[PDB]
């Protein structure tokens, strides 16, 4: 094919070629993080998000896919663990409390992740679509090499070979915008990289040094798309008529406060259910929101905004939905 | 009179103490190493097993506010006694790094076996000094978040800043040898006691705040904890001026090499020096297990310790060593 957008590159680091984006940021401190939401006692924050723990920890068997269908964990924010075509594989793997460089200031979640690394079963690929630190933890790459090694591969965006390296992982693969590659062990399943809106930063002017993006799984059986962090672009049509109609699709619905500023760079509820028809998947699952406080949206707004949204397209729960923190969910196909 | 008293060199706080020795060349290129190697994740859910603590299905026990004493071991120092209508923590530390990086440092291989939030209500919260495996600012803020003027944190000389500085206010200052109490449940008495240890948290800090020791005598029954220590006197001295003790939390970990750690940690036979200087009936054992602060294998604490245990005429049931999250009532 051909009409499909390409990168995207400036002088030296990476617009997005999108048309909507505008170049204007002032970072994370507390200014709009704040408590608009003010998550209220643990108590009620477990009353309205119930933490459970999840199969693999009560049935570490079970934890296959025997292929057929597709089974899909939610392990809080963007960490989401996809079993399919004899594969396991984790996407933006957060673990620690806080998703910043210190320790002393940024972000702390307030819900406790599921589950561990030591109790999580046999990964066989990680998927990184940016490196914002909500979705790279260093502390959680550290862990996952430790535990697993070589075994693990690594999918990551163009700029973070070497940081993988420098952590010390050696199964790494960058990838590009359309651009693909797969497991040595099973061939049958793509791995590619697909385009987004979003912006990449983890320190000072190493600014968009590092390509963000999103990742569509290929595998004969099922076919399972994850957008990351985006602002509504025209590269999820692109993606949806390329590679045909999806099973799963993780569609990021929170952190779409001060529009005015995000909609660049984040969608609201109602462009996450634009993008689950743009990307023809038959199911879509929440992701962000629940987890990190990174705008100023009520903490339970994003779910009511979605199912308003969905109320929208004549759609109903069943074809989007969101779990609980570490609950499942099996998805058989045709 | 009598007592070790309180020093204070030109510049810092000094131990006083004849034992003493330099050079605390901090640990990263000086020891950086794991000759205990804790690894084979199964190897530690056999040999280090985890509890579940009772306060988590069954919160409302909250045990003794009776004549006994219940402890809970959290993992290296932090400990939860429950006594004389009190249930107060020691060295509070949940956070997976004992470190001011978020990159480097020694983390722990055995997680906490509760949360912040799990907690019981805490009246009370000692500290023995400052180093990153005995105060952790998230721990402390935790604390302070949830609770607030109804902590009350007794913290050695020269911590009232770095705590208020956090957002606490039930704070209480105190060199070695003075005292103070609770609001409500006065009657039970919080005294800070000698210790042979250093402060540290960064550069050119060293010894600005004092370290020691924490000894609780309520109307029922006596609790020590050490902290961190190198066998010196004045556990004999505690031992007298109060005492006999039920129950005492001393370490029992991070003591190789020898030549270098002598000075600024006990090992397990030192320990059980202080099992018996202190007075106590029983002792708990405290340090080891969680982080790997010095070169000893990560289960040679318990071992050495029950050498010195027979070697002293004493047996395993007057110093023992829980299993981490493992709480035990005390009817003496
Ligand atoms: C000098 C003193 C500097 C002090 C700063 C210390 C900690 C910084 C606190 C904030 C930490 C990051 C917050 C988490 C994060 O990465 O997410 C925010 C943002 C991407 O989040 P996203 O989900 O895309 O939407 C959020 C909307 N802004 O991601 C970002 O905004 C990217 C991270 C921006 C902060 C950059 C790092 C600041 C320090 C850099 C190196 C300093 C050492 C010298
Ligand atoms: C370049 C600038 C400096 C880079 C250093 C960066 C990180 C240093 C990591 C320190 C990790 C602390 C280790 C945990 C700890 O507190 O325990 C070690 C020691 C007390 O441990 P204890 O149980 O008493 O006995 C163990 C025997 N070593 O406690 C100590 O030794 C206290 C820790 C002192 C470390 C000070 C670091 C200061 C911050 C420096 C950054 C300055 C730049 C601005
Ligand atoms: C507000 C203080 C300094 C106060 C002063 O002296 O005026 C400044 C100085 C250092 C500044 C930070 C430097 C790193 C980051 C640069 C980004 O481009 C904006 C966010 C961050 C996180 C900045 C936030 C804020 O702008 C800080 C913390
Ligand atoms: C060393 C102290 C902690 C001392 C303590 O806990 O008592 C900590 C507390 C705050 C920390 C700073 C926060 C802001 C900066 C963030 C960067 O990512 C690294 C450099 C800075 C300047 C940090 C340096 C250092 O890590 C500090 C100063
Ligand atoms: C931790 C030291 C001071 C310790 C001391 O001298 O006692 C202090 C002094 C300067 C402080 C920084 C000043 C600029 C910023 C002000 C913000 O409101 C919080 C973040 C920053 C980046 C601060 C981080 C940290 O709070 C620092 C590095
Ligand atoms: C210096 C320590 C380890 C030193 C030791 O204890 O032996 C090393 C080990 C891994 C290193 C990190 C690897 C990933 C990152 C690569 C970047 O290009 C610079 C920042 C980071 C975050 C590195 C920071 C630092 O350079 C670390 C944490
Ligand atoms: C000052 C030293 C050494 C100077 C040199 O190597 O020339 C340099 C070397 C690498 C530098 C760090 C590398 C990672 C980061 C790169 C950012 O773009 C700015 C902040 C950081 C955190 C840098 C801060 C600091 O400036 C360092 C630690
Ligand atoms: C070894 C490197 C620099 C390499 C070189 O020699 O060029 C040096 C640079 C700064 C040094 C650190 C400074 C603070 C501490 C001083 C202590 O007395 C030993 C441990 C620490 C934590 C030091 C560890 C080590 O000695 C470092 C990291
Ligand atoms: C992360 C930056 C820069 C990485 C890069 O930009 O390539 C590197 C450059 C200088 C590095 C430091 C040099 C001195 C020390 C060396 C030790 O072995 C580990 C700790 C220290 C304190 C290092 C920590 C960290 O690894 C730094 C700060
Ligand atoms: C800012 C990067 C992390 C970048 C990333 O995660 O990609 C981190 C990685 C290693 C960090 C350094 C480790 C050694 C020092 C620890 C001190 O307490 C604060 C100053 C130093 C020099 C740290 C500064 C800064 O916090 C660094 C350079
Ligand atoms: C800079 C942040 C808070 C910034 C904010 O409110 O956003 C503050 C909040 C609490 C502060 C810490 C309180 C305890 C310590 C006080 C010391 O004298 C300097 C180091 C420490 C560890 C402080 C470092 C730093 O100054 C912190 C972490
Ligand atoms: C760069 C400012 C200067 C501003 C001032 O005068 O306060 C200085 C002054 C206070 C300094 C801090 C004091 C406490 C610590 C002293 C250590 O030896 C290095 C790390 C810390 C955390 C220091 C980091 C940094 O070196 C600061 C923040
Ligand atoms: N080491 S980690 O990032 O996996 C981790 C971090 C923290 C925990 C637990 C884990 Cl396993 N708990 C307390 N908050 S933390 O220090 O970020
Ligand atoms: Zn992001
Ligand atoms: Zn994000
Ligand atoms: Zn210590
Ligand atoms: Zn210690």
């Amino acid at each position: 094919k051909s009409k499909k957008g390409k990168d995207g590159r400036f002088v030296n680091p990476w617009p997005t070629w999108k048309n909507p984006s505008i170049p204007n940021v002032l970072r994370w401190l507390i200014m709009e993080k704040d408590h608009s939401s003010v998550p209220s006692s643990k108590e009620e924050l477990d009353k309205e998000l119930p933490v459970l723990k999840p199969y693999f920890i009560t049935n570490p068997e079970e934890a296959g896919v025997r292929e057929a269908g597709l089974r899909v964990t939610w392990l809080g924010h963007a960490t989401v663990m996809v079993e399919m075509d004899e594969l396991i594989f984790l996407t933006d793997p957060i673990f620690s409390s806080r998703a910043s460089p210190s320790q002393y200031m940024g972000p702390k979640r307030f819900r406790r992740s599921p589950c561990t690394i030591s109790e999580l079963p046999p990964i066989d690929a990680v998927l990184i679509s940016h490196n914002h630190y909500d979705h790279l933890d260093y502390n959680s790459v550290i862990a996952l090499n430790e535990r697993f090694g070589n075994e693990l591969r690594w999918f990551v965006p163009l700029g973070l070979l070497d940081w993988m390296q420098k952590c010390g992982c050696e199964n790494v693969i960058e990838l590009d915008w359309w651009e693909e590659n797969c497991v040595p062990g099973h061939d049958k399943v793509t791995f590619v990289f697909t385009p987004s809106q979003h912006w990449c930063k983890r320190t000072l002017m190493d600014d968009n040094k590092v390509l963000w993006g999103s990742w569509s799984v290929l595998g004969p059986w099922n076919r399972f798309f994850f957008a990351g962090d985006t602002g509504y672009c025209p590269a999820f049509e692109e993606i949806g008529k390329r590679f045909g109609p999806f099973d799963l699709a993780a569609i990021p619905i929170g952190a779409y406060e001060p529009r005015w500023f995000m909609k660049y760079q984040h969608v609201d509820p109602e462009e996450a259910v634009r993008i689950h028809t743009d990307v023809q998947t038959k199911k879509s699952m929440a992701i962000h929101w629940g987890t990190f406080a990174l705008a100023n949206e009520h903490y339970l707004e994003p779910p009511v905004k979605l199912n308003e949204a969905l109320e929208r397209y004549g759609l109903n729960a069943e074809d989007f939905f969101v779990l609980k923190h570490g609950e499942s969910r099996y998805l058989n196909n045709d």
